[PDB]
């Protein structure tokens, strides 16, 4: 079988490719950055800390940070669970933003080829890890790391928000983002709003590119 | 200009399903029902139930069904499990009892309707879209789900509640029965849904007769 | 007539039907209901690990050869009817099998409808039940075995660190569709999808290696 070998052979050379491409690539945040930043801020009301790690994060990064007039808050509902976004940064392979819950919920984390680190602003956060009987609680100042290729169950209660920076291949993120809305809530002027606001980012990273070329 | 004529020939279609319902007469309306809830919401839930059928049943005769054809059926939609009890359901109107015995929350749903529901025992706790805080709701209180709006909704266990849903019904279905298809595969519950949901739009359908002729 | 091959398929289906509910009549089981809830409720008063250790020991001993060994046993993470939890299967064939689950977070949802009757035996945590036409839940505690029947659908509700040991009979098959839905249709986590299709792989092989031992 010389066109199984041959397809076998090909996807293995695509995932080389994009793995030492997302190995030797730069990048405009890091994890320790953003958990820093929200850390430093986490002792505040995180409506306070919402607004001064905006004003930061758009300070040590112009042009990379979307503009008042093109934030807002669009429901997430993915993996069993319901939470609300606030997009501030998307690429191919970054995004930052503001994430929480005014509802207690949970369900999967799931399982993608990107890191995502989240640092609680305010509530809690209970991580239950694979392969585990006992969960973990988190606290305003912690930052939990949902690895590459791991899976977990979260869980959030009321009033719980933190913020989030996510760095792999985004792309394998937004089929678990968009599960719930087609298969479940119907809401489709949500993925309306989620398709619109990362669209915003995507094209104010791109006109970040060409003013950088000019 | 093609797009602008299918934008326009939607738009007529819309004014037209708008005006139809703005001038319609209905046999309920969500002040009614929620003062009927209200007016109960002191005793317990299942004793205000049957008390609220029945007046339902003497203000508006040959619009709700009778005690046999009562049946409490599960609903999971939106990622919450509750029940419902169906009293009325037209193409423009339908009234309820909804509530859950368990902790459940998720989605209200996004439709071309506006549904109002009173508590009758436990707590309702909604989470606006584009807010960053959420609200609890008590007995007497009524939360109004308007139209086009999408909200989060959670309730306790033991939580009863009184629902008056008028709009364009049908655009309420798919949410209905989302969960059931997709997740938990309960299509004795399905038929359950339409069977109830048959009943009540038969009878809405004889009583016109009736009073036609 | 078209009436004629409706009331084929009819016909045809119940035949099918019947020849099913008579094999399960007539069949011999490896376990019962009555042996799995006692075992657990005997081991219900210690830590829910330790319990686990020890229920699979008296297990493999009673049974022997027709349970996992150590090295296939894995927790797989089940999300079913909008609630999470973990499962360790022990056991499983078409007409029975035994697992360890529960969940650490709090969860709840739908507890499906099968052709099968499963039982479960609270080692620890809480159980809140919610049967289907009635207004009012029950909570069970350890000790306390839940009967989930035959043809009826329940809500389920567990408490974070609650943990049974499960035993189902009936058409195993019929719960597939239920076990991996939300998979399929929220997690999109197909890797636990291959665990589970990995461990239940391995209990069906065991169960058919034992019976060619026992023929020789
Ligand atoms: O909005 C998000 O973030 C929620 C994640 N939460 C919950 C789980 O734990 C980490 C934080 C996600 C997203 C939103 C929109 C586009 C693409 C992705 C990103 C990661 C998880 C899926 C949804
Ligand atoms: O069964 C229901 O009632 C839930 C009400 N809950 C949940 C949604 O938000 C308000 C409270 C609904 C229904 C079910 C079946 C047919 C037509 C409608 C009515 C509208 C809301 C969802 C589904
Ligand atoms: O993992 C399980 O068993 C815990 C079930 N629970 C929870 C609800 O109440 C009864 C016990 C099930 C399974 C998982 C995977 C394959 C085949 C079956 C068995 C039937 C019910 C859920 C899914
Ligand atoms: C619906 C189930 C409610 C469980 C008890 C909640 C007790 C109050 O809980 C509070 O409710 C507020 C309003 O949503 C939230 O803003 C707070 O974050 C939350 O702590």
């Amino acid at each position: 079988g010389l066109r199984a070998v041959l397809v076998v052979a090909g996807l293995a050379v695509l995932l080389q490719l994009i793995r030492g491409w997302l190995s030797s690539k730069s990048y405009v945040f890091n994890r320790e950055e953003i958990a820093r930043l929200a850390k430093e801020h986490s002792g505040l009301d995180y409506e306070v800390a919402f607004s001064k790690i905006i004003v930061e994060l758009r300070k040590k990064h112009p042009g990379h940070i979307l503009q008042d007039e093109d934030l807002q808050w669009v429901f997430v509902n993915a993996g069993g669970w319901m939470g609300s976004m606030c997009l501030l940064h998307a690429s191919l392979t970054e995004y930052v933003l503001l994430f929480g819950t005014a509802v207690d919920t949970g369900g999967h984390s799931g399982r993608y080829w990107a890191e995502i680190s989240d640092t609680i602003l305010s509530g809690t956060f209970r991580q239950w890890k694979e392969g585990t009987t006992k969960s973990e609680i988190f606290y305003p100042g912690d930052t939990i790391v949902h690895e590459v290729g791991e899976a977990t169950s979260v869980q959030w209660s009321s009033g719980t928000w933190m913020v989030e920076y996510g760095r792999g291949f985004i792309p394998s993120t937004l089929a678990f983002a968009l599960a719930d809305t087609i298969f479940s809530t119907q809401d489709f002027l949500t993925l309306f709003y989620t398709v619109k606001v990362y669209s915003k980012a995507l094209l104010l990273e791109a006109s970040t590119h060409l003013s950088q070329l000019g």
